[PDB]
């Protein structure tokens, strides 16, 4: 029922975590991100990423002039 | 999306922002988010509540504040 299914899904964020190395009070977006990339790092970066990109692309079009 | 398909998507995205006060660097995480959660702010946002009590929950257990 509750084998560390859990712990690495934490683990996982953990390591988004630090692939991104977002602080220590963004494990709940990073824990989301995985819930819908089925956990997926390598899955869960893609969109991380693409958003990062996204939103940063969001500001090089408008450049905030 | 060229119509109202993104342009609402960081609408969402700026508003989970505020829903949760985020700072304006985690948009790509609330853009991710609401990617999964069909960009729905109700359904995101109970997954972000889900981690942030998930996240703060795994605090508790262990005691790490």
């Amino acid at each position: 029922g509750s084998p560390l299914g859990q712990d690495v899904f934490l683990d996982y964020c953990q390591k988004l975590l630090e692939k991104f190395r977002y602080p220590w009070e963004l494990m709940p977006l990073m824990y989301v991100i995985l819930k819908d990339a089925d956990a997926n790092i390598e899955e869960a970066s893609r969109r991380i990423e693409e958003g990062q990109y996204v939103v940063n692309e969001y500001s090089r079009q408008h450049n905030l002039n």
